[PDB]
């Protein structure tokens, strides 16, 4: 399908702090297998995680990013 089947899901980062840890969660997508890429916003202070159903889920990548030693919640 040419269509983007790719989904991408935004959470609220309420571990987030002054200091600039969205550089080295940027790299974590390194890491990611299904993941596509991250992107995180420290002006609204949320972090967005693209990924595509056809390699990895949403409910898989949700326990990854916990990973990271903050805690994410739903924002949609």
């Amino acid at each position: 399908a040419g269509h983007m089947q790719e989904a991408v899901v935004k959470l609220r980062v309420e571990g987030m702090t002054c200091q600039s840890c969205v550089s080295s969660i940027e790299g974590k997508v390194r890491k990611l297998q299904g993941v596509v890429r991250v992107k995180v916003s420290l002006s609204n202070q949320e972090a967005v995680i693209t990924y595509q159903p056809y390699l990895i889920q949403p409910e898989d990548l949700r326990d990854h990013v916990n990973d990271m030693g903050f805690e994410a919640a739903i924002k949609s």
